[PDB]
């Protein structure tokens, strides 16, 4: 039985309503859900889905060399695969294997509706709008490691700001934007921002184009003998439209504003 | 040892330099894939040779002789070391060749001529005075010939039997087609392809309605081979740093002519 790691992350990997009632791998639903049973059907496995112990993504401690979240997960040896909106970077590919990219997205920015902000440069050019985005992610990364020179003013304020302006979760991002009466924009993929415009109270709204353009991979320990299958599982699920499928399905399909 | 690149004439990602007969070697081609090549070369540490692909063709199996031609085929059978071109990951060729993440996000499209009222691969499917087709030999053909969708279903029946052939054997022909077909053409193209062309002279052809689908180009080197980490890794970091980006609006849209 593979042991499958994944995040809760919304519409990729919820609790059902009546998750009480229920056992083992039938308690979540969403699109990484839907993904995984896709997956372990064409490669022929048995499966356990398992909450990332740390409710992290995934980044290496600077002074240690220790990595969390999902990527720490597979790095030493407790799962077999993430199956996840886990974005491919540089600095994991060195450590872990990445499928193909079974989805699409940017970095991008979430506003209270009416916020007087129409892109990143707005931002970096104005104080009284806060904006940050969550710990250990890519995101945060690309800030952190940004030449252009937008992003670099960004980076310098959020990583000085007084309170903090980075969060834990997605969700606490997308609660401080609703909460804050227009002065805080939340810097999240895109993918995210577009799934929460959907969902009451439709009060928040994507701006701007996205500042990057990148996928998310299944991934796999190093050398793992489940990563050759594993990807062209992927590329067969995109050719029969299945992962497009799935994508209406959770968002669109989903949506009530 | 110097390594063999194949690739295609394709613009803007492989043309002739207006020059050419002038310079040599790599110096007669320019395009987005030809700055690419330099950077894969320079962070990968090696030299490197392009040539264009002597068939003309992206890759394909041939059904009975088994045989792949194109740049697949140059990869596969050991006259290409890396292809650094246009060149969708598919199945197929996954099977037969190793890719990089890909470097560029595409999706199939389509092609008129300004003022046909089409809006919609649906809308091509339920009429019959527009002709349409896709280049004859590729994954976009692929794509339609495996389709289960009933629409794209509908089209390949269309297509498959259509007289005279709706295929083209070039990108430039598909394009020379709708241009001169009073908009009784439409082409079936890849959207980085019909995107550049929109933003060419004499400005009379626009790309309509979504993508059919959603998939990458990437570097494909032969299986197994040893240079494929090192070509990935690259990928990555040039896509960090922001140089995709900044090549793609050099070769589209920063000299763009409409
Ligand atoms: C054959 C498909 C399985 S795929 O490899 O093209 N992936 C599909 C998916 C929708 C996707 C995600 C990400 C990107 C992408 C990533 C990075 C860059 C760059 N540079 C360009 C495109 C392209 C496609
Ligand atoms: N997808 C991201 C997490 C979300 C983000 O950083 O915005 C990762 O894999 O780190
Ligand atoms: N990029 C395609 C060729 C163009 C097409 O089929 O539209 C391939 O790799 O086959
Ligand atoms: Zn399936
Ligand atoms: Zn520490």
């Amino acid at each position: 039985t593979v042991v499958v790691t994944t995040i809760l992350e919304s519409p990729y990997v919820m609790m059902k309503k009546n998750h009480e009632m229920l056992e083992g791998n039938e308690r979540y639903e969403g699109y990484c859900v839907d993904l995984a049973a896709e997956i372990a059907k064409h490669c022929g496995f048995k499966y356990k889905l398992t909450i990332v112990g740390d409710g992290k993504y995934g980044a290496r401690d600077a002074d240690t060399k220790i990595w969390n979240g999902m990527v720490g997960e597979l790095v030493y040896g407790k799962a077999d695969i993430a199956i996840a909106p886990l974005t491919i970077t540089l600095v994991r590919e060195e450590v872990i294997d990445f499928s193909k990219p079974f989805m699409s997205l940017g970095i991008s920015i979430m506003i209270k509706k009416g916020t007087p902000i129409e892109s990143a440069e707005d931002l970096s050019k104005q104080t009284e709008i806060a904006y940050g985005t969550l710990d250990s992610g890519s995101t945060k990364e690309f800030f952190r490691r940004s030449k252009i020179a937008v992003f670099d003013k960004m980076w310098t304020y959020m990583r000085s700001a007084e309170p903090s302006v980075f969060v834990r979760t997605t969700a606490e991002g997308v609660a401080r934007v609703r909460k804050s009466k227009g002065k805080y924009a939340y810097l999240l993929e895109s993918t995210m921002n577009e799934y929460i415009e959907q969902r009451k109270p439709c009060d928040t709204m994507k701006v701007g184009g996205n500042l990057d353009s990148k996928g998310y991979g299944i991934a796999t320990p190093k050398g793992s003998s489940l990563g050759n299958a594993v990807n062209l599982a992927v590329l067969k699920l995109n050719e029969q439209g299945l992962l497009d499928k799935l994508k209406n399905k959770w968002w669109y399909d989903k949506g009530e504003c």
